[PDB]
């Protein structure tokens, strides 16, 4: 659609807005089965590769066996995203994988799939979940393999090769996983097995019609939860996004340091807005993605997880309009280290320069086209190709879009550096007025 | 085995106790080893397809050669995880490979590997390796190519693209891992091969049975180390975990900010323990782990790696207690940062609600059983399934275990906010009571 | 070379010297096609392992139009690693994937490849880019399947099999990485197509020496870009890193906490130099990178990104050797964070050992050669192999090299207590100074 952006001079930060939401909300647990062959058997040399790959086979299963001794689990912990909160990602498909090993449950999938490869299935806790079974090596090996050290073709040994090693395949992504994967594959689920899935899912036509068209995203937001081998059965949950939050506006806050460019050295005083990253309205607040990097973007569409974000009130938005606004206490950091760098936004790019520091923005076709001087600059993505500062050259984006200029004076001008307080990577606006306030009144 | 769980209202923390150690304290490293052919040489269709496969063997050899014109190495460094030191990991290893660049030092691991595929050699500075010849691609392509532009089945050009296979995946993970590759594929080293490694380890009965029976887990803490290529072998350095400590206690530490929860904004102060993550007993002290992202979790027992550990004295336990014990001085950062979140514990949920946040604790068949009030709160596992902090969904895990909420005042309250010190992210109970008293004396 | 290391008693830092400079610092994007059959159409096994494989040959088509419904893209952000500018790293690339979207500009690449495979075009934008066709599926198909459920072989079953695969793979590639991969992988370029690119490629004789005696780097250092199908052409866009700096001396700064000594506890103030990491002199400044595992190191070679660097007044050299130089104002964090580690340092370990933690190094044959005291100290790798700090073990680089112990007071000896400021992670000389002298005026 229509991406624009808004620079502004008083805070050197930029807002990048246009784009649509697609959060991730909740999740999705499905249970992906693979039907297993339970055989026990002088010879020539298209059965000896037969016998190759059917060993192939049971050591792919006894390796499985052996790699499920224990609940499966994944690594969990105990600018600002310190502030954010502490999932289990992995924690509904864990759930349902543990009621797949009471007794009788797999069975019930095992029947439900007897005459299909697609059902519904009611576990005994009630969570009712989409059984698929996407690879029948039974079948194939009971009617196939077991006739044969007899007679044999070689495009049954070349058939057989290319339908194990999906098992195999499979079987070597959980080797190097501990039974959990991320992104899912397309061994794990391929295209036509992933579409057909959120096709035949309990879902609104929007999110089908989102999660069809953007399936390596889907794949890349899913978990693959190795669970259970019994009774012929290769069971492993396939835990899928829910995109509860849809189409709502989004848009990215890029910051950079300000400081003061006095010539003496010491002297220079930092400020830099804190509050970095994608913004999305979202049930009457805003939800806070503070590592933008956590986000995937496709063309104006965002994707982002919620277990991600914070809930802020939507007068955080007031910050890059008015950060001295009486409404929302806008977070800032306060330091004395006037570095040069450039932050690369959507439309253009914001610059940070100090000391002696060469910065310019360029043009493949002429070179140089306007140098900066010492401050918090900002150049649109028209016309410019490249910024430098220093030694570090940056691309910028040359999507197409309008930006906006807005001028106004560094608000770093109207502090006092004698009582400026410095190394605060977690202040705000009053933070600074009433530790400033505190050391003028010991003045 | 048991799982239990407290949590202490005064300081907006929870331990879950009852797990097991597995530390990685050393490393043992072998050397693997694939015994290379070297080969010089109208066609038909069948030698065509042995030719193709032919010239994947010398392209791999060949760009094995040039991948290694240089010493191997990795990307070294030069809550608390900023505390930890900077080690070398492949120091180990790589100073093996040096001594297999030594003259003559091949030939002895090419004479011990003639009669069988297991091997311990003592090499040249003394260190005893466990060496493995896991292909023979020198018997294979003397014995069964050699003997042809002349006569071919279609049963050896498919026998030689699988025994091939094995070396072209091997240069393709040394190939975008710059020679050291972690997690250790199944290509480096079959589940076969590497069960087959752990039980000729010189190492103890317990130690074997750990690893064996976590296979996927010493994968995940291995690496493999492309080393050499002379005299007709291929040898690579796998570096095995050694686990020096086993089955000593366990906890896991979460924690979460605790803020007040007056309602004029801006002045809440706020406090947060920072020395989260796991804890193990070893040796007289305690390894604490603060990144418990690192350490990955199997039923009960607990793999942690040393190099991402603190060594503390013991009594950093007496915090979970009583936080002013005046035998530990228990780090707390502070802040004036009241965000909502929640931290979903082994068998509970922490919240963190504070200001107009929506926080609930629901059941996936009744919906909302439990509103959170603002402050610091718990709620366990038991008939509890997600947590919703703002547009935050948690799952919490569902493992059994028993939880334990210990009731206590918030130690926030005991804080003056006029003396409150601030952004302190490195403080301590005993640092914040000395700038207290600093800040007192000027009053 | 000469690799070489000093370290500084008084700082308790270490500076490894001799090694040359690989600096990434542009990019040079390249378009790789693939050019593709567009086909239409009882039945024998050979037959239908043959119609087997053709659809997914369709399916792989079908997928990865589906994967490019929208702009390609990849996660963008918004010690003094926080310190550094934000990039777009693949905007370049995807500037020229803009391109192939005129009409009439992939006919252009079309037409250019039809006589041979190596072309450079330049297209309508001015852009001179080098294109490569890597795969004719149209060539075999059109005139090995075409000609078939009619008679067939298995010779033509196993070719198109191998011929089928690299499709196959780049697919699965794109499908878990969103269009967006790095490195690059061997089925995105082999060794000899990224040879024969760098050859004819427009760069210097030195770069191309480079490049080649380092694919392995080349390809971490790369990006593929899923570009467009359009008229039978498969063209994914292969982002190459420049190398504008080669060969200027770079040098390695280890740091690790200095605190003081005293038995009683919390009386101890410690000083860290926070400006470790990788620096290379570059065009009259000095390009540092504070995360050096972003770096990667082939024997003396070091390979960085500028993108990952300040640009700096080479006076920051003037740190090592005076801390208290007039010239440059040195970086320090403040804490009184006093628990021990190791840092492995290129030719040693620096040991920050304090309280009651067992800090010794040892030599495999011998055991503890040396137990260190209370403070921050050093030892060299002759004869040393390994490091203990409390229960961490510690391997040291065996590499040759000849290390300096620099004697010198610790300058945390200098600061008085009392008035010491405390939690300062971007703290210098001078702010330190400047701090000290207004808690001395209140007193
Ligand atoms: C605190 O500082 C702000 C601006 O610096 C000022 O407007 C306000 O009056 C001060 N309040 C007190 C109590 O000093
Ligand atoms: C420091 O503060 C603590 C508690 O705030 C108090 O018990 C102690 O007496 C104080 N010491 C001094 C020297 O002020
Ligand atoms: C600041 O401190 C330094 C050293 O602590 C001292 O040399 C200098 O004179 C002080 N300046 C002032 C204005 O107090």
């Amino acid at each position: 659609q229509n991406i624009t952006e808004e620079f502004y001079q008083s805070t050197c930060s930029a807002v990048s807005k246009g784009y649509l939401s697609a959060l991730r909300t909740g999740w999705y647990t499905s249970v992906i089965t693979i039907e297993l062959s339970n055989i026990k058997e002088g010879t020539d040399a298209k059965v000896k590769l037969i016998k190759q790959e059917l060993d192939k086979y049971k050591n792919a299963v006894t390796e499985l066996q052996l790699l499920m001794q224990s609940t499966p689990a994944t690594n969990n912990r105990a600018f600002l995203g310190f502030l954010l909160g502490v999932g289990s990602a992995i924690a509904s498909g864990v759930a349902v994988c543990k009621v797949l090993h009471l007794e009788g449950e797999v069975n019930k999938i095992k029947s439900a799939l007897l005459s299909t490869n697609k059902a519904v299935v009611s576990l005994s806790n009630g969570v009712s979940v989409l059984t698929f079974k996407v690879l029948d090596l039974k079948n194939y090996i009971d009617k196939q393999l077991l006739p044969i050290c007899s007679i044999s073709n070689i495009e049954t040994v070349i058939e057989f090769q290319q339908k194990n090693n999906r098992l195999l395949e499979i079987t070597r992504e959980f080797s190097v996983n501990a039974g959990v994967t991320t992104p899912v594959s397309t061994y794990m689920l391929t295209n036509s097995e992933l579409l057909s899935l959120i096709n035949d899912m309990p879902i609104t036509n929007d999110q089908k019609k989102l999660m069809s068209n953007n399936v390596q995203i889907v794949r890349q937001q899913s978990y693959s939860i190795m669970c259970i081998i019994k009774e012929e059965v290769l069971a492993y949950v396939v835990q899928l996004p829910l995109y509860g939050v849809i189409d709502t506006p989004c848009w990215k806050l890029h910051t950079s340091p300000l400081c003061t460019t006095n010539t003496k050295e010491g002297s220079n005083i930092c400020l830099t807005r804190t509050d970095r990253g994608w913004y999305c309205d979202n049930a009457g607040s805003v939800s806070f993605f503070p590592q933008a990097e956590t986000c995937k973007v496709q063309s104006n569409r965002v994707f982002c997880d919620t277990m991600n974000s914070l809930t802020l009130p939507s007068e955080v938005n007031l910050c890059n309009v008015d950060i001295f606004n009486p409404k929302y206490d806008c977070k800032i950091m306060t330091s004395k280290t006037d570095v040069s760098s450039s932050v690369i936004t959507s439309l253009g790019a914001i610059v940070s320069c100090y000391g002696k520091t060469k910065c310019t923005a360029s043009n493949k076709n002429r070179g140089i086209i306007k140098t900066f001087s010492n401050g918090c600059d900002y150049v649109s993505n028209k016309g410019v190709d490249t910024v430098s500062v220093g030694n570090t050259l940056y691309y910028v984006n040359k999507q197409e879009g309008k930006s906006l200029y807005v001028k106004g004076e560094p608000i770093i001008n109207f502090y006092d550096p004698l009582v400026f307080p410095s190394d605060d990577f977690d202040a705000s606006i009053s933070q600074v007025n009433e530790k400033i306030n505190q050391s003028l009144a010991f003045i």
